[PDB]
């Protein structure tokens, strides 16, 4: 229950980042709510936390942009003083076989979902490791940890993120700062996209829960894991997966 | 918030067995406080439960015996009503080398913290199946996953139970019964054989938290485990472990 | 190459125990053909052995029973000199659903497949630490890493062998003795078991190579872990399975 | 046994690299030797190889360049009629704490270690897939599946190399090509410019062989995998650490 926290969600203008968001604020934590495109959802989530007690500002910044990067995370301390949780969930994906993936689609995955996690660890820490204290909490994906045919970009990006965090972990410790990652499943929300009834059906056969998960989920995680009572867990990664991966 | 659920927590008179089971009561739940042998400190634990508001009872098991095992969970149902949550933390350490451990050193080991996972797991099951939901926690070791010198018997008992865990996970997912794993790096309870402070030095060498954890940082995980919100998580290992085990 | 070695191969009768002896035997090793009951068929890898340049001998042991297996180390050393390799492939499957698994399915499966290898290890290691060198190579299984819904007790065995590797590749590893375990997948002869296409299927699905193992897989592992060559890589576990577990 | 195989192997000029192209030969290979910089060293690999009775070439590829990588692949095509074999070594370190590595330094470290083997493996595949048969290699670190504090991008780079490894394994498994990675340790060839006592002893104390490896330990491996007989082994990632990260 994370009050007088700030937290910096990259990409939480919808479905899990949006959920994290939400949940963070919940437990009393103010948000920056991060978004690269569009405003108009942003500010709904802002609306969404003040309605609940919390305060909120909308951050338009490209994660793979280190001047962005850093101006957000000035703007951050700026407006809400400091900054207290960190939650890495910006990232695209560009689906194809490596026979068939451009160079450009490689690029953009990699540096978004990547690059970006670096980008801002980096920018966080100083405040951090000043202030001795912090959770920086990576959202992965399953898919990191086994492969997935249409995702080598995708699946090289995750597994990176995986291995970062662990880096992250070993050099924060010293100044009292876990990082930790979560590492999704088959979430409905990132799911709006695949609605091919076949497709689906099968992806849902290597699912033991035989069910795909909600956005929800993965925020119950994240604020378990950004929350003061987890101080003795770094440099993990949680599959929130229905048992997909294990 | 376990509010109107019932907890077996093996091996639950002290340390790590003792937090799980006065956290689970904190958090609503009634509690069964098993242990093997003297009542006294199992019956402070019960008192303990009763002060802050819950209702426990004290049972004598040998979670390696299968007749004591199954009147245990027979009297958890016949005095609480039904069974929601098994935490299997009951588990003996024999340590030797290899070439010295006797038979009987690695029998007592296998048969405590492996064995008594499989039967207590088995007599819940039927319970939990019926009423189609559970949650069963096991508690493993951060040792089991890297190997220890020390400690085959240990080691392969507790890497068993992980891999028991996902057996578990898969088998009784369809009736909503999850199943997890917490392994436990160097808790400062579960070290009180540990005074060569050449052996502690060293060991706190290979923690980046630099100290020890302490029995509470596994009951909070065990509590997330234990609760309803983490439905979507079945058949993992969760590391608390200061970041030792990457 | 390994002229001039001797290899102990438990549960060398058939299967992939059987391919492993072979191969062994064609590197240039006299081998020692480990059985429990099957007499007739463990001639038969002796005789094959023979018409292939090599030397061979026939011991039974039950691995799960100290004083065989402590017999059948000496018997090794008074007939072929010394022991360089020792292959653990001894265990049986007992398959059943966790709420039926019989008490004595769970001890046989136990005793077999995982104390085997504990009962062995200990056997061999005063002979190898002595003259230091040697090669122990576990089989283990992918299902192991992973579970699965039938095997709780198998699975339980197998994941304790991988850890048990662990700890003697630790142990011993100062004695120019190294530990490794191979994790086969779904291998043709090791299903003799299966017959019924349904559940058969459904597990070549799972397997990207789209075909079952040959024990000749597992061997051509075993004798790369076995040579003077692979010298550097202690304590691994290697899954042949067609990338089912990746 | 490579008679009448052609390998490509990447950053082949020196050390690990170098005892890779080598090996290959000696088993019959004829080999590309890929170089980015100063064509000597290069040229000397070449000649080593011919000496020893097969045939090789010297060709100047940036790994991280689309252009360089697809007339590297057309070259070996064009000069010995196919591509049978790919191994990815190339690789810079760019070392620095997180709070203090610049973009650049980033940037350079993942697209020669991990934008490589997506390039050179997307090139390759082209005429794998039409053969139906391949092997490929990925040179990752045992880094990648721990972290190291000094080598955030060095880390992510070689966990993503492990998880890439995986997709290709997966997307490549019906053309009858197999995809794997070796993630060796410390190696004497690597730590030329470790040269203080300090820092050497304390990585010693971490590996159980309690030595450094050999270049030749990861070309054996190589080897291995590169090998007919390896045909049921895919989307694995070996060790070869002398017990560092079991």
């Amino acid at each position: 229950m994370l009050k007088g926290k700030v937290a910096l969600v990259t990409g939480a203008s919808r479905g899990i980042g949006r959920a994290i968001a939400i949940d963070l604020a919940k437990q009393g934590a103010n948000v920056v709510v991060n978004y690269a495109g569009n405003e108009q959802k942003a500010n709904e989530v802002v609306d969404e936390i003040k309605k609940l007690g919390s305060d909120a500002i909308a951050v338009r910044a490209d994660v793979a942009n280190a001047e962005d990067v850093t101006n957000m995370v000035k703007q951050t301390v700026d407006v809400f003083g400091q900054v207290d949780i960190l939650v890495n969930n910006a990232g695209v994906t560009k689906d194809n076989l490596l026979m068939r993936m451009k160079e450009e689609e490689w690029d953009t995955v990699i540096n978004t979902n990547l690059k970006g996690v670096f980008l801002c660890t980096k920018a966080v820490s100083r405040f951090m490791m000043r202030q001795r204290h912090g959770r920086i909490v990576n959202i992965a994906s399953v898919v990191g940890v086994t492969g997935n045919p249409g995702q080598a970009n995708y699946v090289a990006a995750k597994a990176g993120v995986i291995g970062l965090t662990k880096t992250s972990a070993k050099e924060l410790a010293s100044r009292n700062i876990t990082v930790n990652a979560i590492a999704p499943g088959f979430i409905a929300t990132d799911m709006t996209d695949v609605l091919d009834e076949n497709i689906k059906a099968e992806m849902l056969k290597l699912i033991p829960a035989a069910q795909f998960g909600e956005a929800q989920d993965i925020a119950n995680a994240v604020t378990f894991f950004a929350s003061d009572q987890s101080k003795y867990i770094t440099g993990q990664t949680l599959n929130v997966d229905g048992g997909m991966v294990m």
